[PDB]
């Protein structure tokens, strides 16, 4: 009978503090889950109280507050790798920061599961002892091109230009020169490539410069404050984009719509989660249950989501390697093959390809529509009719 400490690190002050007060939330639902005993069909590790391949052993976190910084991120899991002597790592939302961590854990060679940062450099690395459970944002930024261009076939094909906007850390750098490199090799023409800093007072030149310019669709990569920026500098130059399509994050932050109200109508956003899901998915309701006791009475979305499914994940290769060594942690999670048929997220399973990234995953894209995210995309797995063009801000 042996327990096994892992670190968790996320933002849990500064302006995305929800999204890591959420994904802690998250990963302690799986540790209820997990070290207690209970009655879920179709959940591994529910019934055992602890893991079965550890003798029962309890798996404990230990919980650092990056505040967005890489470097803070980067001394804190020296300290959980020296100090605490953890044998996994887990997190931690941002690109940045997980890429700065995910290279000290690396050269310790002790693994490192990721459940929400999206930057692909990240599984391009060469790295041997880091694996990422969500899409990244190539497998997202496709979604994207594959919604446009069915939208197009639909309707004359009348989405000609594109505004890309993205924050200037890796992620948003990442996520636009992914756009603008499929922009390109799908013939979409790219007529604003604005990069900003996230921590900026002033959105109004970008913003003045789209409405002149105004792109048949926006892409802005945002995390959450920079995006409640845009959104009310959008409103005061009464700058009015027909198709809006974020890659998450500040739009999936777990309070956006709380905080944006009717100024997020009709935003669209990728996803692997939604509520809607439900029907199809019934597990989310089984685990929302259990995560409101840990959440505040909150409901999952996007990021928690993500993290619950990226812990779960870890939570299963040191059970399948019935050991807390690192080497055969790592090795479990090479092995790993698990089945959709626990998920909370309509990804085929959980399996990682050499480069450590899960080819299993699936993304849905969603509209804000009278207060609520709706799956809109793919055609076939949507719960209404997409909202074309975006209402104008006097009409929301
Ligand atoms: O999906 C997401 C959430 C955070 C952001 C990133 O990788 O920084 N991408
Ligand atoms: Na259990």
């Amino acid at each position: 009978a042996e327990n096994v400490k892992i670190g968790v690190l996320y933002p849990l002050t500064g302006p995305v503090a929800q999204v890591g007060k959420d994904a802690v939330a998250a990963v302690q639902t799986a540790l209820d889950i997990i070290n207690n005993s209970h009655n879920i069909p179709g959940m591994p590790l529910a019934k055992d109280a602890g893991l079965k391949g550890l003798g029962g052993g309890k798996i404990s976190i230990v919980v650092g507050d990056h505040g967005g910084k890489p470097d803070i991120g980067v001394g804190e899991t020296e300290k959980m790798l020296n100090s605490d002597k953890v044998h996994a790592m887990f997190g931690a939302y941002y690109s940045s920061v997980t890429g700065a961590a995910s290279q000290v854990s690396e050269r310790a060679g002790i693994p490192w599961v990721n459940g929400e940062s999206t930057s692909p450099k990240l599984t391009t690395r060469g790295f041997k002892y880091f694996f990422r459970v969500t899409p990244h944002d190539g497998e997202f930024t496709q979604l994207m091109f594959e919604f446009m261009d069915d939208f197009n076939t639909k309707n004359g094909n009348k989405l000609k230009t594109l505004g890309i906007i993205h924050e200037d850390t890796l992620w948003g750098a990442d996520s636009g020169g992914t756009q603008n490199t499929m922009a390109k090799d799908k013939g979409y023409k790219v007529v604003e490539k604005i990069s900003y800093k996230a921590k900026t007072t002033s959105l109004s030149s970008e913003v003045q410069r789209l409405k002149a310019k105004n792109p048949d669709v926006l892409l802005p990569s945002s995390y959450t404050a920079d995006a409640y920026l845009f959104l009310n500098t959008a409103k005061e130059l009464d700058y009015n984009p027909k198709l809006l399509v974020a890659q998450n994050a500040g739009y999936t932050d777990p309070k956006f719509i709380a905080t944006m109200g009717s100024k997020a109508e009709g935003v669209i956003t990728r996803s692997p989660f939604n509520t809607d899901l439900a029907t199809t998915i019934p597990m989310i309701g089984t685990v929302n249950e259990i995560f409101k006791t840990h959440s505040g009475g909150r409901d999952l979305s996007d990021v928690p989501a993500r993290a619950f499914t990226g812990f779960m994940a870890l939570a299963n290769a040191i059970n399948n390697a019935g050991s807390t060594d690192p080497e055969k942690i790592r090795q479990a999670l090479v092995d790993l093959d698990m089945s959709s048929d626990s998920l909370i997220v309509p990804y085929r399973g959980i399996k990682f390809g050499a480069d450590g990234q899960n080819e299993k995953t699936r993304g849905i894209l969603m509209q804000v529509q009278d207060g609520k995210y709706c799956t809109v995309y793919p055609f076939e797995l949507a719960a209404c009719k997409l909202q074309y063009p975006m209402p104008t801000w006097s009409q929301k």
